[PDB]
């Protein structure tokens, strides 16, 4: 069948640590001799206050533990890189894998390893939406949880949790310390970009339905529409211009011959399905549906 | 938010191993000094041929390796328990956690750690259906992959994969060697019982939609139907008798309160949706999903 595929959290679990600073506690990941955690554990500051507030944070206050290895690390250097803190410790993590800090483009998926007190409690699947927010699930003390993927032996880190917004949305930074979207780690109302459907993922979801549930459903459109006529419709109906990624076409084309339904009909079905309308319609990437 | 939550797989990766027997390769789990793996690694036998074929199987032909620990295991004795092989090794797994073999009932969820060659490649979420099948995703060499849950420190093993049927459905045994349902590890057509929706889980899906997507969607029924009037309809529309588990009512009654929508409207919505859905996408699904359990939607 066709399922939402997640990446095994084992390599991330061995690197997770807990970071507690003067009553505030969150999570952090431990790679080589550096621990990466959100900067707001030292306090809730704004704008350019961070440089100076990090400069006076004494390392003896950074209590860092890695429960899965039963060792308490000692901080020696503290450096702010973006909106993250790089905590240099004496002990090198023997469980460090070959990794890479890869930034996500909107529409791509990743595995969140939701962690509390330095221990991963849940893992689940999210996709970065065009508003640069993820629709996830976090409670107090979850900041520092990472979103990742895996390509063979290499851990690809994409995300670290920072803040939750009113409409059940979440934003954080990449492991280089830069937020996704115009969002910051400040507890104020922040304007969001209007939502837009990642069209390639909507098309991938419908094809997954025809390949597993029903080869010919009733709501499927009988007539085609051109990509051009769809893209003119999409510019006024909050749908992204198709195709979002030119590299998704070889997947979608292969999916359409497997399903014996040209993408023109799927696009038309998307337009006809606007009668029936957060939404969760873009969790299925064309790669994940085609490869499996 | 309300998400499909999987259990962290690191405990299972440290215990996974690969078992190869005369060109046949599949996975296995290694707890204490015994390896568990499906019995058809020694051949594709039928009926009661297993006990004789296992008793003549040379332990020197079992090539067992644990790639995450760099250990190659040596098999002392082999005994068949149910449809599973228990391969005694000379080395105790140091990473063995406190575990328990717990058989699932239909309607309950578990995390599948899909492995190949002793290494888990994908983890995903499935729910045991009333036909005692799971709707999963497996290729050749994936047998031996386990489904599991975690309650704090104890690892709860529920399932080990053995066979895939034509309609993209999968079956296997619990870790005690007994299949779920009347299915066996033989490559012939086996009658499956008709599909039936786990009503408690479909109720939990619509409640999940009301709590994170849209509180008052256009397809939510305005009128109610009683549980009994629903169960009369359920017997003719492939829906289980509500409730499937009495223990789900404490969760469902909780979801009713915070959503300000009683379960009677959810049940009447289920009935209306079977005739006037026309492509509505509930919780990211164009289908009735049994993947959302009331406990998972209510707890998180
Ligand atoms: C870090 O672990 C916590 C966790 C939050 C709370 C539950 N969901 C989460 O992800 N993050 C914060 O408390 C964060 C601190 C800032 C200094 C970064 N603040 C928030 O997420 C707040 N949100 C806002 O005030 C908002 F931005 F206006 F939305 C709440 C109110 C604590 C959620
Ligand atoms: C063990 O690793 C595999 C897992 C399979 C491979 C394809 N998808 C899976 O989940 N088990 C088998 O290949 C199994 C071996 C028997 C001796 C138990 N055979 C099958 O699953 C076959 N299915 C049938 O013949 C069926 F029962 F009629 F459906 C196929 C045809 C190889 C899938």
């Amino acid at each position: 069948g066709i399922k939402i595929l997640l990446h095994p959290s084992g390599v991330v679990e061995r690197c997770m640590v807990s970071v507690v600073y003067n009553g505030s506690a969150l999570n952090g990941i431990w790679l080589k001799n550096v621990v990466y955690c959100p900067r707001h554990v030292i306090g809730k500051f704004r704008g350019d206050q961070w440089t100076h507030m990090v400069s006076i944070a004494d390392c003896r206050d950074f209590i860092v533990k890695c429960p899965i290895q039963g060792i308490q690390l000692n901080v020696q250097s503290v450096k702010m890189v973006g909106a993250l803190l790089q905590l240099t410790v004496h002990t090198n993590n023997t469980a460090t894998p070959d990794y890479k800090f890869e930034r996500l483009q909107p529409g791509s998926s990743m595995t969140i390893a939701c962690a509390y007190d330095g221990i991963v409690r849940h893992v689940y699947h999210v996709v970065l939406q065009l508003n640069n927010l993820i629709y996830a699930s976090f409670l107090n003390g979850a900041c520092g949880s990472v979103g990742y993927t895996l390509k063979g032996k290499t851990l690809y880190l994409h995300y670290m949790h920072h803040i939750e917004f009113n409409n059940k949305t979440h934003s954080g930074t990449d492991l280089e310390g830069n937020f996704y979207g115009p969002y910051v780690d400040e507890e104020v109302i922040q304007q969001q970009t209007a939502f837009q459907y990642y069209t390639d993922n909507v098309v991938a979801q419908l094809y997954a339905h025809l390949l597993t549930v029903d080869a010919r459903p009733k709501w499927l459109a009988q007539s085609q529409i051109s990509i051009e006529d769809f893209n003119s419709w999409a510019a006024n109906n909050s749908f992204a211009n198709f195709p979002c990624e030119q590299t998704n076409m070889s997947y979608i084309m292969g999916l359409s011959q497997t399903a014996r339904v040209p993408v023109e009909r799927i696009l038309n079905t998307i337009i006809q399905l606007t009668t029936n309308r957060y939404d969760f319609e873009c969790d299925w990437t064309p790669e994940m549906v085609y490869n499996q």
